């Protein structure tokens, strides 16, 4: 999978600076959320889950996602692939 991570990172580095900020992030959030809606869950209190599932990942607390901490993330405690759908 860490070739899935890797090339579905790229997607959401609008700005190509090699590292998901804040507002990225949070648009990765909300395509979690569509897929879920899509789902028909109950998607009441989903948000605030995703968000600190996100704080997590930003392992050395820079307000900022790496490559590396994506990846890392993704291939071991977190199914991101499967949250936005594309697994
Ligand atoms: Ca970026
Ligand atoms: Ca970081």
């Amino acid at each position: 999978p860490e070739d899935k991570l890797e090339f579905t990172f790229k997607l959401y580095d609008t700005d190509r600076n090699g590292i998901l900020d804040s507002s990225e992030v949070d648009k990765i959030i909300l395509q979690m959320m569509r897929v879920a809606e899509y789902l028909d869950w109950d998607v009441s209190e989903l948000r605030p889950i995703l968000q600190e599932m996100m704080k997590e990942i930003d392992y050395d607390g820079s307000g900022s996602v790496s490559q590396a901490e994506w990846v890392r993330a993704g291939a071991t405690t977190v199914p991101l692939l499967v949250l936005l759908g594309l697994e």
